[PDB]
Parts: C-alpha cells; sequence; structure tokens
C-alpha cells in the first residue's frame, strides 16, 4: 500500500501521543504510543457500511512508519486497536515496551534531577512528506508510575517537531521528556556518614604519641575506608567526569595521607628532640584537619550547586 | 471479526482467571493459566440439531478480547490451550503464559516481612461496545508444588470488584491478582545477626583492657572485620533507598563503633594526662553503658519498625 | 483438526520417552528428544495399495496431541525432526527441545549430597475424548557424552503410573521423568576445608602466648582472614535460607573466634590481677579444650546431618 | 527471482552506506544501511509511467544478499523504503542495530584511541558477480552520537573493497571505521592518585627506626593497595598481553618487595649492632625509592608512549 | 518433499564443511555451514536448459536435515544460496552464529592446550538411510580469526563420522576441532610474581625476633594473600578437580601455617629460655623454607606436565 495522497502539496500530518503505563542505574518503560492521520482512500458513508467506525488490521491499511530513535533493539510492538472515522481519520494505537537510552548527569549525585528522552521519528517518503504533531490528550503517564529511588516530576512532550534533511529525504523528530529528581534522604546514614566516621576515627591520632598506635590508627583507618568504599560500590559512580561525590571521595584519600605525614612528623620531631614544635603542630592538627575538611566542603558544594 | 452485539445497552463480562503452574527466580517469575469465558450469540446454536455438547475453534475464527498484563516485563509467551464453546455462545478460553512479576518488593521489615506481589488484567472498551472484567473463583487458585525459597506462600486471591476509568477518552477494567508471601527468617539469626554481634561483641572487650595499643587494635581492626562481614552478606543485605529496620540496625553498629574508639581515646588521654581515676571510671562504666543503651536501641528501633 | 474417536468409551494413550542428547550451564539447563507414540485410525492404511511402508505427515497436517512440560524456564525449544504413521495408524512423533531444568537444590548435605532432578510432562483432556500419558521405555534413557561437570549422572528414569487429576473441571494427566546426579566432592577439602581450618588453627596459637599485643592480632587479624577467605569461597558456599551442614560450621567457626577472643581477654585480665597461676590454668586447659570441643562438635554436627 | 543481467562481462556494483544514529568496555551501534543497484528488469519510461519512482516491497525484487562480519547475530533488520527510478536504480534503506565485535588495544589505556571496525561482504552468484562501492553522501553519522567517556573522532569507509576468492567464489568486503579516543582526566584523581598516596604512605618507613611500626607501615599499606585494586577493579584492564598500566601496578608490588627488604635489613644490622650502616641505607632509601620509581615510571612512559 | 531414491541399497551420503568467520572462559563462533548430496530428481541436461546451474529456494527442494550436538539453542540459520549441477548434486551453504557447548580442562591452567568441539549430526529417515562426509576443501576458518589470549592453532575435521543407533533409526555424527593454546607470559606479572612476593615477605619473620611483628609478619600477609585470590578471581579455575595452579594455592596456604607454627614454636622457646634452640631453627628456616618451596613446585610441575 502507497501512503494517502496530498488535497494540494501539504504534508501529512501524524498526531502523536505516549502514555506511561508502567516506568520501571539503567530505564525500561511500558507505554501507549497513539498515533493519528487522515486516510481519504478508507473514507466510508455509515449508512451503506451500517457502522459508526470501522476496525481494520495493521497489514489491511497504510500505517505511517514510526520508529523511536535512542532505544535498545526493534519495539516490542502490539496492536491494540485500529479505527477509522467516516471522514478516513485513523485513530491507531498500540502498547510497547521500550528500554531508555539515555546517560545519566552524575555530576551533582545523589542530589540530582535526570531528564530522560524518547525520540519518535518519521522519513518522509517520495509520494508526500510526513510531519510529527502532538496530542495533547493522548499524552501523558498513569499513577502506579514508580521509579524506586527517583520522583517522577514530569511526562512532557516539545510539541514543534525537528524537522531536518537526512541522506536527501526529509525526517520528522519529536522529544518526550520524563523529568526524575532523586531521593537522596538514606544517603547520609548508608553512604557519608559511615565514611565521615571512619575518617574521624582516623583523626584520634591527634590526641596521641604512641607511633605504633598512630601508624595502626592512621593506615588501619585507610583500609576501612575503601573496604567501606567497595561495601557502597553500586552506590558510588562509573563516571569518566568531574563528580560531585568523586571529589568529596578523592580529598578524603587526600586527608588520610596529610594525617599520615602529620604523624610521621611528629614522631620524627620527638625522636629528633624539638617536642614542643610536635606537640605544637598535633595541637594545631586537632582544630586544622576539621576546619580545613568543612571548609573544601563548602568550596565544593558551592563549585557543584 | 467485530465484538458481539448487546441485547439491550449492557457491557460484555469477561470471567478471568488466574491459576499458578510455577513460580520462580530477589526478583519472581510466574508459570500459569488465564482463562477467560464471555457471550457470544453469534457462536450459539441449537444442541439438539448440531448434536455435539460443544465445538472447539481456533483463535484465528472467532472473536477473542484484547485482554493485556499490566505489571510484566514484554509481550506475554502466549499459548493457547483450548477454546470451547457452549450451546448459549459463551465462551472458554484457556491459555497458559509464563510472565515476570514487575511489582517492587517493601524492605522496610526486612527480614520479617511479608509481601503482597500484584497480576493486573487490563482490558479495553471498543467502539462497538464497552468491556468489563469479571472473576470466576473457581478457576482462580495456584498448584501445591508451588514453591518459592525462603518464603512462605499464604494465600493466591483477586479483588474481585474491578479497577473501571476512563483512558484516554476511552473505558477500561483492571484487576488485582495478589500472591502474598511471607519471608523464612530462621537463618538470619546464624547466618546474618550472629557474627555481626560477635564482631561488635569482641570490639567491647576494649573495656576491660588499658593498653591503647591493644585498644586501637580492638576497635579498629574489629571495624575492618565488620565491613568485610557486610560484603560477605552483601547479597542478603538490601539495596533500599528508604530508611530500613536492618538499615538503621547496621548503622547503628557504624556509630557504636565510633563512640567505642571515643572512649578508648579518651581513657588513654586521661591515662597520660595522669587522672587515672577518672579513666578507670569511664572504662567501668563502658562495660555496662555499650550493652545496655545498645539492647535499648534494638528495642527503640523493633518498636519503631514493628 | 479433532482428536481420534474412542472405538468404545476408552482414553487415548500417549506413549512419551525423553532421551537425553546434553546437560549444562548451582542451576542446570537440559537438551534432548521428546518422543510421542498414538492411534489415530483417521489416517490408517492398506501397505498393499499404497506401496509405502510409512508416511509422513507435517505438524500442521495432523492432529499432534498438546504436550506441554511443568517446570520449565521459557516455553520449549520447538523443534520437529519426524512425524511417521504405521499401517494401523501409530503415530511416532519425534522432537528436538533445549530446556532449562526448574528443580531447586537440597544443600541440607552440601557437598556431600545426591540430587534428584525432575521434568514433568503434562496433557489435558479435551471435550471430545480423555488423554492419558504413558512411557515406552526403549524411548527413555541418555547419550553417554552426558557430562555435568562435579557431579556424577548416576541415572534417567520415569515414574512409570501417571498422576492423574482434575482442574479448572477438566481432567490432566502427570509425568515424571527424574535425573539422579550425586557430587564429585573430593576438591572441596583442599580448596574450602583445609584453608578455612588453617587460619582457625592459625588462631589458636594463642594459647602458647601470654603478650596481649600478639594475642589481640592473633584471634582478631585471623577473624578478618576468615571473613576474606569465606568472601574468596563465595560462589562454593550457599545461598541457602534453610539448615545446612556447611552453614553450621562456618557459624561455629564464627562462635569459636568469640570464645577464644574471650579467652584470650580473660588471660590478659587476670595476668593484669595479679592471679597469674589461675590464667596460665586456663591457657594450658585452652590448648586441649579448644580442639577438643572443635572434634566433638564436628562429629556431632555430621551426625546431625547424615 | 534472480539476479539482473549484465550488458556486457560487467559485475554489479552495490553503492552501499552507512549512517550512525546511535552508538552505546563493550560497543553496539544503531545506524541506516543505504544500498543502491541498477536493475533494468525493473527500468520504466517516466512519462508514460506517470510516477517518478515506484515503491517495492522486499520480497517483490531481488535485492543483493549483503552481510555484516563481525556482529554478533542475524541483525535487527527493518527496511525504511525500496525506491526504483526510471533507469532501474533500485535506492534502499534499512535501519539495523548491531553489536560492534572488534577487540581493544588496551596496551596504551588509559590514553588510546581506538578505530572500531564495521565490515560489509558480499558473496558472488553463478549468474553474475558482485562488487561493493561507497556513496559518500551516504556514509556518515548524526551528531547525538554519544559514547561516554569517549571522543568520537570519525565516521569514515575504506572506499577500496577487498576482492578475494573463498570456496572457489568471489567476495567483496567493506571497511567502515569508527575513530574513537578516550577522556582521560578522571583517571588521575581516582586510579592513579590514591595508588601513589597509598606508595608514598609506605615509604614513611625511611624517617622511623621501629621494626614494629615499619613492618605496619609496608605490610598494612600492602593489603591497602590490593584492596584499592580490588576497588578500581573495572576500570583496570584484562589483557592477556603486557600494557602501560599494568607494567606500572607489576612495578608497585615489586616497589613493596623491595621496601619490605630495606626494612628488614635496617632492623637486622640494628639487631646485629651496625646502627651507622643501618641509618646509611635508610638515609639514601629516602632519595633511592622515589628517585627509581620517577626514572622508572619515564622509562615506561617512553617504552608505551 | 521425501528422500531422493537410492540407485540402489547405497545411503545417501552429504559432504559437509565448516568455515570459521569471527570467533569470539566461554566461546562463540559465526562460520558457513556447507552441504552437498545428489538428488537426480533434480537433474537436468545442461545443453537444452541453457544455463550451466539453477538456483532453489529452501522450500523448493528437500534439504537434509542437520543439526548441531553441542551447541546452546536451535543455531541462527540463514540460508546464502542453493545451488543445483546438471547431474543432481546440490550445493546448499548457510551462514551460523552458534555458541560452543565444550568443557574447558583446566588440569594445566595457565600451560594448557584446549580442544573446542562442533558435533554435527543427521538422523537417517525410513525411506533411506543419511550418512554424513567431510568436503576438505569446504572446511577452514578465515585468517581475522582471534581469540584473545589463546593461540589458534588449528581447525579440523576427523573424517571418518561416527554412526551409531539411536530410539531403532541410525544417527550419523561429526567432529569438528577447534583447537586452541593460551598465552600465558603475562600469567607471571599479574598472577605468580606477586604472590610469591607475598609469600617471600612472609618469610623476613626469619631474620626477626619480634612476636610482635612476627604474628603482624605472618598474619598479615595471610590476609594479603587472600585479598590478592580474590583480586585475580576471573583469572583462577572455579574447578572442582585438581588443578595444578589449585594446589600451588593449597601449598602456599599451608606455607602460611607452617611458618606461623615455627613462628609460634620459636617465641615458645624464648620464652622458655632456650635461646639457643630457637635462634638454631630460626636460621634452618632461613633455608628450609625457600628449598622445600622451591622442590614441591618442582615436584608438582612435574606431577602435572
Amino acid at each position: 500500500v502507497s501512503p494517502p495522497p496530498p488535497i494540494a502539496d501539504e504534508p501529512l500530518t501524524v498526531n502523536t501521543g505516549i502514555y506511561l503505563i508502567e516506568s520501571y542505574e539503567t530505564f525500561k518503560v511500558n507505554a501507549f504510543l497513539s498515533l493519528s492521520w487522515k486516510d481519504r482512500r478508507l473514507a466510508f458513508d455509515p449508512v451503506r457500511s451500517g457502522v459508526r467506525v470501522k476496525t481494520y488490521e495493521p497489514e489491511a491499511i497504510w500505517i505511517p512508519e514510526i520508529r523511536f530513535v535512542n532505544v535498545e533493539n526493534a519495539r516490542d510492538a502490539d496492536v491494540v486497536d485500529i479505527s477509522v472515522s467516516p471522514d478516513g481519520t485513523v485513530q491507531y494505537l498500540e502498547r510497547f515496551s521500550a528500554r531508555v537510552l539515555s546517560p545519566l548527569d552524575f555530576r551533582r549525585y545523589p542530589f540530582d534531577s535526570q531528564t530522560l528522552h524518547i525520540y519518535l521519528i518519521v522519513r518522509s517518503v517520495d509520494t508526500r512528506n510526513i510531519v510529527l504533531a502532538v496530542d495533547l490528550e493522548k499524552v501523558g503517564k498513569n499513577d502506579d508510575v514508580f521509579l524506586t529511588g527517583w520522583d517522577i516530576e514530569s511526562f512532557t512532550a516539545v510539541v514543534k517537531p525537528a524537522n531536518f534533511a537526512l541522506e536527501d529525504r526529509l525526517e520528522s523528530k519529536l522529544d518526550y521528556q520524563l523529568r526524575i529528581s532523586r531521593q537522596y534522604f538514606s544517603y547520609i546514614p548508608n553512604i557519608i556518614l559511615p565514611m565521615l566516621f571512619i575518617l574521624f576515627i582516623s583523626w584520634t591520632a591527634f590526641w596521641s604519641t604512641s607511633y605504633e598506635a598512630n601508624v595502626t590508627l592512621v593506615v588501619s583507618t585507610l583500609i576501612a575506608h575503601i573496604a567501606f568504599n567497595i561495601l557502597v560500590e553500586c552506590n558510588l559512580p562509573k563516571t569518566p567526569y568531574m563528580t560531585y561525590t568523586g571529589a568529596i571521595i578523592f580529598m578524603i584519600y587526600l586527608f588520610y595521607f596529610v594525617a599520615v605525614i602529620e604523624v610521621t612528623v611528629q614522631h620524627y620531631l620527638k625522636v629528633e628532640s624539638q617536642p614542643a614544635r610536635a606537640a605544637s603542630i598535633t595541637r594545631a592538627s586537632r582544630i586544622a584537619f576539621p576546619v580545613v575538611f568543612l571548609l573544601a566542603n563548602i568550596i565544593l558544594a558551592f563549585l557543584f550547586f
């Protein structure tokens, strides 16, 4: 079957709509794709037919070749209904389960908001040009729409389509945006708190002179920090980009090094009989370490938010 | 084929039923029988002239309602078992389907939790007539070989009254099938809480010691052992982005290792400062402070979560 | 196509058989031949006029009984090999199917266990006539290239008498195919129990020492080594929620690291308190207490599990 | 259907083209495969025919059997359009999602550029010979082409096909090259820096005489290095061949051994009462260890770059 | 369609051949399955027919049911070409991607050679008997055939088929062997070397008298060996059967135990005021431990090679 012919030179407007049935660090969505276009070749008089509307099969009529852009593979398509109104207006409906192929911006994790994108595309034919449109009454989401650890803020579409030329033929692109924000509250007692306790347990080598107990304090807590980093391996990003957590983790690895330097220096001074000077440093460190940490954290929080 | 026409204005009632064959796979898989029954007078026959009790049809041959599932992975691996039409026109459909339950678990009470797995059946009404779902209670159940290791399958029931609502200007009829399960917690004690408690107790022996070298080594080295044990039971400890009864216990333990370091640090600091009467007072208190605050805080939490 | 009609009121006997080609991938997948044989007189012929001894049909061409499997992960990868009709109308069906065995293992005796893997064949009887399953013992077996690494494939047999029962008002016939595999335990000793025992023994050398610094470092540091080794053999140590032979030994070991800490703590506490005669008495007893209670408790458990 | 016949003895030239839609330590690509060949059995006079171009179905006409060489399994094929121009010029277009089966060269990780390969092949038939060609206007990539942690430099094709015989029949291969380079900057604060801090924390046993504190310094940091190696397990290559990073990691394991030897020698001299000699070594080591490291690193950097 | 009839009582010989296009601790392969048999019912006089050969469709003619034995699931089949020669000889060609289902024998890892299997089977029919044959011109492998960390030595077939009875009907099995050997070099600097360094770092407790430093030396390195074993978890066998590497690992766990015993005894003797003896065996241990290791290793190497 060929596409419907133009009354005049005008292109075929396909009224699209996505409504999230079920939505569920990667994302998959189960939804309704609704398509509507006018094919007069199908028009009928209800009187001769004895039907308000005629229900067709996908094979029977011309259906626009609507493809998705960023998704895993050929969509799990299931046609729900095909309805033609006496005028030849085609009301298509399909149910599709699809994997969201968008990278997340981990730069502000775990205090971030993401915008998941769903791209609808149609390539225009030799016969006539096809353009995409949005039926706002056919764009939404159910309420059973859950995404554990996230707050589903919106499901909206950029109404104005992206029309552009590709391999000498025109293409019409549409942008569906699932905007989500994170449920950060558990991060404190699970990730930052114990990581901070381990670093604090190290800092008690600023009220000690025993190099044996001090080596054992700083070094043994370096092992505990690394093991805890492996414990929360999942909840920490794979990112090749600068991240808020990444720098905070890095800063900690540096603070374990500075603490070793102080400890080492202090012991060297004591061996060297400048104990008044060493005890001065170990005394300063009791306020230096927690103050530079709290400043550097505030510096970073500003640098990332 | 079009849907059957109404006698009067009434909608088409589809008598549904799910019967669990098997269950498997902290995620869940179902293998079951989906039974559907509706009246199509167009298919009706006079039993006497026809001779035969009922006639067997093919899915393509007749009109079958478009019944879809809601919380399942992808398009069901459908297999039609039998299609039977009663003299009066009522159709007896049966299919075998294997599906994955897309229902989240509530880990807030892990490992003393009961879970309600959901299977939603939906039907969209057509232009011709309206379709509504019903439940044949004789056709809703589960086999007895229905096992779910580490869980107790309590019930498989359906919320008989459907959720009828309008979506995209057309009516929809949703049905709720509930697989209620509770966990088999008894192994948790000797595998998860007991050794975690032993590690914390082994730390507390720094309350009958004055050696800061042995005390640093006691508290710090056990912190490493607790973290490594947490990695040993990584699977058995929930991922939840929400607070949990086990969630808090673990946190409380990380806090108790910190307080224990503070005491140990204070004790040795007083010792150096030559106030041993005071130091030995604290270390003596700690021998009863630490186990008492733990047992209280645990009881506080158990109440806060149950 | 409808099922063949009864000579009298008798049901249709379907002669089944499964023959193992290959087994693979603590879960198992099985690829084999499903042979089915039944009498359909509607297709019977006279050899003389036909000439041919037997004719070949296509699955679509004739009525084939709807044989389904019960405990299989995904709708069987179906491949029809051959369909043959003998002069008297006796159909000889053959298909090749690859299937995932869905049977849980009884880990109550790992790694000295014997499992019994199940394959269930089911047929639902139709309105026309009743169907019952049978077993052709000449068509039930396994190849010799049948390997299951770390297991000894003892048998492949079928419970000849089928389990007839009613379901959703219609009659059903179930068959039991049993793959009996026992373990290849010998490598367990040098890989799992031996080093775990060495770590526990390395701890016990704190019974010939008085240095609380060296004793804390001996018991505590080996606790970390035991946990790390438990993570090293994470795959071999079962996920089971139930009582297990290995799972108790692991528990008992976590307890022995606690008792040892207690002795070590008591020993130094008496030494500090100046009852050295008494402390050296305990540390001396422990040199025979610890290895004796271990060897007794192990024998107690081995009896409790075997 | 058989292939089109030759005017004379010449082979059938198939004008190929791949244009990347999607790209997503393994790689998968979603793109447009464009094919063009002349079948005059389909050719028509535009004037009498009326229509500019006739749209056919894949089954209807003869389409060359174009296969990919290094890809996972039978391609996710989806025919977009088939157009026959008046001259019989078949303009084919399909959308294919495919997994790239090319091994990476980790020798220079994380400072490496990679050339991903897509091989198009056609086997010539008994009737006539088939050869591949490249329409340069139909080879490219979109701009939404992302590969997180990589910089997509080019998508080009080796225009000259590699013609050769296989099993007595002639074959025509084409080389599509997706040249990418890595986004290395996060490697420093995540992989090399803490690994260096752990090794430095060890070296502080060159300003200490306490064998207890020295064993605890060298040995305990060896554990921390191993645990950190497990923390970055993902970001460290599996190569059976030698590598720049793999060599460094090895050199570090050796430096922890040398440091143990010094520490052991120092205390052995101390017990043996040659403290002049012991303090000489520990003094040398303060400059030996950091100098040999910085030299050996420069030696390796040159040996790999 | 039925099989071709016998001239006399002879069986149908099917000339098979597999040619590896692409190979990729588990293995998959992309190849060409070539089949050739004589079906006279298809024979033609070349002169009157004009054409040298005629191309058929799989559905059109009788093709032998050739199945594979050790592969995951039903082969991703794709028919390339079907050609009939004037005498009725059928030249079939298909492209199949398939996962090798053969167990690896790790009893010599990482100095092992492995023989990957591909079995071809055909079940004989009631009409006539079918037997498999090998066209040696149609058995091979491409040269771009790579298997990272392995050396592809051969791809050969056991020409003589295994003919046997199954469920009362005859069957014909063929053996295709992809013989590969390992690229072990990197094993030394990645697995055995650091494992040896950790064990050597332990042995420095034979030049020490400090029981605190000796407990910390032997015990702390035991943790480092276990953590390193977890670091190389991937590169080490899962085998339920004895391994050369498996016993070495075991022997090492035993050497850490012996080292604890000697340490413990030595301290015990010194406490007991018999320093003459403790010093004596500790001196023995300096040569006992490295000698028994080097002997036991040689014993094992012989026991496994």
